[PDB]
């Protein structure tokens, strides 16, 4: 009674992906982006593909190039992805990773000098996801014990431990902030969904190489966390911000947030291995899958970019929420077997392929207008790196490859 794309469509679909990832997207970055003046990776290419050098470089921007190229060099076993991760892991532990406090800077000159030195949980994050992913591609014991000690970090100066889940910013020595905005767009509250969703994707990487009985139980706080206060089970969508008490402070509706937690909240179940929770879950998944299906989508099927706190509909297509998209409605037809889920995934696909992908100065566009008309943003800059769609890529190439073996061999 399972309905699945025939071999034809699954393997064509795979080669598609596999070919964006490889002829587009890391060879993007790993021709354009390295600096052999400072060493590491420019923290910006402009709109025309300019890469400059002595700009500022963020943490969360180096870590997701880290993240990505351990993660392709683990599936894909190409070399030049392992040299890639190691010069991105190199400049991270040079300059990023504060010896004396602890912890990643936010913000570090090119040449390496701390440059905004506050201690953002997003970016803690990001360190402890990269850290580990290298980790379980190469064995390095430098990288683990980095990303154990920024969790406890985290777990030490953060928790809240009265009402659940985390402070998001400290300075430079753990003294926490009043400001904890990521950027301007930010709502000046101290609870995010935004942040608390990276807590739990690094979260859930770091428990795969090291299973600790005290990050399970944060790791499952953190998953209760999402059903009872920020997933909102009368609209099928993420409350953005709150206060300390997770009471709402926010009504926008973000569907790249949607679908990308869709996913990442199993992924945190299953690393955890936590059967009780799964069934609620997954109902939490598959709905804010369908909200997303329902109300996120333009009629070429990409994702629109949010709803406002008045209400205003974005119609910008990001790069991140079509990547988050593909993963998001294949895993939602992985777990329910409902096939327009996949027509969701291949839809979104053709519209990257189409439209997102930025076929003349490679890489992909950082945001689409609604009449197609590409924005002159920059291609590579503090929030904009490899991870999303690289990710998103790699996903796909695995999970293809778990579906094209539905049939069984004889
Ligand atoms: O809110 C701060 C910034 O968010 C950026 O979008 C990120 C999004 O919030 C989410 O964390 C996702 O996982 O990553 C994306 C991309 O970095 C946004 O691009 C930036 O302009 C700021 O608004
Ligand atoms: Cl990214």
């Amino acid at each position: 009674t399972e309905t699945i794309p025939d071999v034809r469509r699954l393997r064509a679909l795979q080669a598609e992906v596999h070919e964006e990832l490889t002829e587009n997207i890391l060879k993007f970055w790993a021709t354009r982006t390295h600096d052999p003046v400072h060493g590491g990776f420019v923290g910006r290419v402009g709109p025309d593909g300019r890469p400059h050098p002595e700009a500022p470089r963020g943490a969360i921007l180096n870590a997701r190039i880290l993240w990505t190229f351990a993660a392709a060099y683990r599936q894909l076993g190409t070399p030049l992805y392992r040299e890639m991760a190691e010069r991105a892991y190199r400049y991270f532990v040079r300059h990023f990773v504060d010896a004396e406090h602890g912890g990643v800077y936010w913000m570090v000159a090119a040449d390496g000098r701390p440059l905004d030195t506050r201690k953002h949980v997003y970016a803690q994050s990001f360190a402890i996801y990269a850290l580990s992913e290298w980790h379980r591609a190469t064995g390095g014991e430098a990288a683990l014990a980095l990303a154990r000690s920024i969790y406890d970090l985290i777990e030490t100066h953060c928790a809240d431990r009265v009402h659940g889940g985390y402070v998001e910013a400290c300075d430079r020595a753990w003294r926490p902030l009043e400001d904890a905005r990521l950027s301007a767009k930010d709502a000046p509250e101290p609870r995010s969904m935004n942040t608390h969703l990276h807590v739990l994707e690094a979260y859930a990487n770091l428990y795969r190489v090291w299973p600790e009985t005290e990050l399970a139980a944060r790791l499952q706080a953190l998953i209760e966390l999402f059903l009872r206060a920020i997933y909102h089970p009368a609209t099928g969508h993420l409350i953005l911000f709150f206060d300390e008490r997770w009471r709402p402070r926010s009504r926008a509706v973000s569907f790249g947030h949607d679908i990308e937690a869709s996913w990442l909240l199993l992924e945190a179940v299953d690393v955890l291995g936590q059967a009780t929770l799964r069934p609620r879950v997954q109902q939490a998944s598959l709905h804010l899958a369908r909200a997303t299906l329902a109300e996120g989508r333009a009629p070429d099927g990409s994702l629109y970019y949010e709803i406002g706190e008045q209400g205003h509909l974005d119609t910008d297509r990001h790069w991140w929420p079509q990547a988050e998209a593909l993963v998001g409605f294949l895993n939602a037809y992985q777990e329910s077997g409902e096939v327009l889920f996949y027509e969701a995934a291949e839809d979104v696909w053709r519209y990257i392929r189409e439209r997102q992908r930025d076929t003349r100065g490679g890489e992909w566009f950082a945001r689409v207008r609604d009449d197609g008309a590409p924005y002159p943003d920059d291609k590579v800059d503090f929030w904009k790196g490899p991870y999303h769609n690289g990710r998103a890529c790699l996903e796909a190439i695995q999970r293809l490859r778990h579906l094209l073996e539905h049939v069984r061999s004889r």
